[PDB]
């Protein structure tokens, strides 16, 4: 038997579900680098203003096309200088980036990049690279200030706003990321920006990781899309930040249906539901670096997700970031050492009212435990319950509107966490929503059967979310305070509570 619950056609996915959108438009919470009354079907989206405006503050991205970008002297000038030489080698895109990052000419390894330039690409790739995939980068990575024409804010702590911006707007900055143009992104000491993750590429090039290609391999399938064929949809980056969780103790919602499985992917099998990305309070984790576990491999196959690392500010213990409309570009076998580029996917997903396709990811931090019983404290609990509720939690949405949430082990494998607890965890932040849950447990079929046992002990029972806290409160006070290894494990320890009395 593959799965358990609740049959997954029975499950709410969008657009299906979706709400009637209000007309898209520019708000103080809403930020649209687009023309919304030229918005169509198939058809590359307008930027809005039409000439750039440039803002260089603490409040909106650092650009690099920006008069004040200074290297007199512009840097902007020298990035053109040096990205319209033409590369034979790898050595010419060394130098290039090289030109307006001096000080760190002896600090950025490059290895990895000419190993898969000559040894892994075959001389009819390699060619290809340099003469129709890189020039057409610099093209769109140089369009920049024709084409993100309106400064972009960033998403500051505490901050509840939102920013729509184009594919094609997209492309243009990862573009610029790749060859490492963003001013004031590299520093160690670090000014500004010590409190948001890498957005320059450097980190790619670096050192003789035998994955380091297939991610490169990954991203170039991304850069070739969209150098050959504009996409024309847009893209919603929502930051969101509660200052109020539910009093768990005396919450009086019930549980809701559940659908498990220990065979497919959440990105596979969790078409049109609300995808969660176990994040790093850093978004999207090591992707540019050496991170290849299920974020980064998230952040490779919708490279788009990638940008949000230009703006997102690390997440505070009551915040998220909710992407909606991001596009898979690449298939992928194997698993962090093992991780393989395999084949360009062809998305088909529908796209809603604002022309985002109906793909809506989550990144929500698990915490990083270093030794396992530190997760029971009802502190560690709470935060990690209204991680998650805040991570599904859709403010003045009717839950009849809201999909299923597709998850999984989060924070189980290299955050130390222990699949049992947190799987009742977001299933108790998923009530508290009302939204279903789609689990994915990835290859462990008694983990499937246990979290299915006790979802369905609990619905039996008729337990509302506060009395199933009450219970992993009364199991550390009982079982894990006084605790050379806690006698009796969560799941027997409820079954022996509740039929207890
Ligand atoms: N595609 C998938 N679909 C469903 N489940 C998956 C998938 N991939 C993995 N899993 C399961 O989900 C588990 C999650 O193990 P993890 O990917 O480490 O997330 P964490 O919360 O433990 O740690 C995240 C940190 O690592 C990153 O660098 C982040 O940036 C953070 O810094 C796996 O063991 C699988 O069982």
């Amino acid at each position: 038997k593959k799965w358990l619950g609740t049959p997954i056609e029975e499950m709410r996915k969008m657009p299906r579900c979706g709400i009637h959108l209000p007309s898209l438009r520019p708000s103080a919470s809403h930020t649209v680098t687009v023309r919304v009354d030229l918005l169509r079907a198939g058809e590359v989206p307008k930027p809005f203003p039409t000439h750039y405006k440039d803002l260089w503050d603490n409040k909106h991205v650092k650009m690099p096309c920006s008069e004040q970008n200074l290297y007199a002297g512009s840097r902007w000038e020298l990035i053109q200088t040096a990205l319209l030489n033409k590369f034979t080698r790898p050595q010419n895109l060394k130098d290039a980036i090289l030109k307006y990052n001096v000080a760190y000419s002896k600090k950025w390894d490059f290895t990895a990049l000419v190993d898969f330039w000559d040894k892994v690409l075959e001389e009819a790739e390699a060619q290809h690279l340099y003469q129709s995939i890189l020039p057409d980068m610099v093209k769109i990575a140089l369009c920049l200030p024709n084409i993100c024409t309106q400064p972009i804010p960033l998403l500051k702590q505490k901050m509840n706003h939102s920013v729509t911006m184009s594919q094609e707007q997209i492309a243009s900055l990862l573009a610029n990321a790749f060859f490492c143009t963003f001013p004031r992104r590299n520093a160690k000491m670090k000014s500004e920006y010590s409190s948001y993750p890498d957005i320059n590429f450097n980190r790619l090039f670096e050192g003789r990781s035998s994955r380091k290609p297939e991610k490169l391999k990954t991203l170039f399938c991304y850069f070739r899309r969209v150098t050959e064929k504009k996409p024309t949809g847009l893209v919603t980056f929502t930051r969101q930040s509660l200052e109020d969780f539910p009093e768990w103790e005396r919450c009086e919602k019930p549980l809701t249906r559940l659908h498990v499985t220990y065979e497919g992917t959440i990105e596979g099998n969790g078409r049109g539901m609300l995808q969660v990305d176990f994040a790093n309070r850093f978004v999207g984790g090591g992707v540019t670096g050496a991170g290849l576990v299920q974020e980064e491999i998230r952040f490779l196959i919708n490279p788009e997700l990638i940008v949000s690392r230009l703006f997102t500010e690390v997440l505070d213990h009551n915040e998220c970031l909710i992407i909606t409309g991001t596009e898979q570009y690449s298939e992928y076998t194997g698993y962090a050492e093992t991780y393989r580029w395999a084949r360009s996917h062809e998305d088909g997903s529908e796209k809603d009212d604002w022309q985002r396709r109906c793909t809506e990811i989550v990144a929500i931090d698990a915490l990083h435990f270093r030794r396992y019983l530190d997760q029971f404290v009802p502190e560690k609990v709470r935060r990690e319950l209204n991680k998650a509720y805040c991570g599904f939690l859709r403010p003045g949405v009717p839950s009849e509107n809201l999909s299923a949430v597709a998850t999984g082990n989060w924070g189980c494998g290299a955050f130390g966490g222990d699949a049992r607890l947190k799987a009742l965890i977001q299933i108790l932040a998923a009530a508290a929503a009302e939204r279903d849950v789609v689990y994915f447990t990835f290859g462990d079929s008694e983990l499937m059967r246990d979290i299915y046992s006790m979802h369905t002990f609990l619905t039996e029972r008729k337990l509302d979310v506060g009395k199933v806290y009450k219970l992993l409160l009364r199991y550390y006070n009982e079982e894990c305070r006084n605790c050379p290894g806690p006698d009796i494990k969560l799941y027997p320890f409820i079954y022996h509570a509740v039929e207890s009395s």
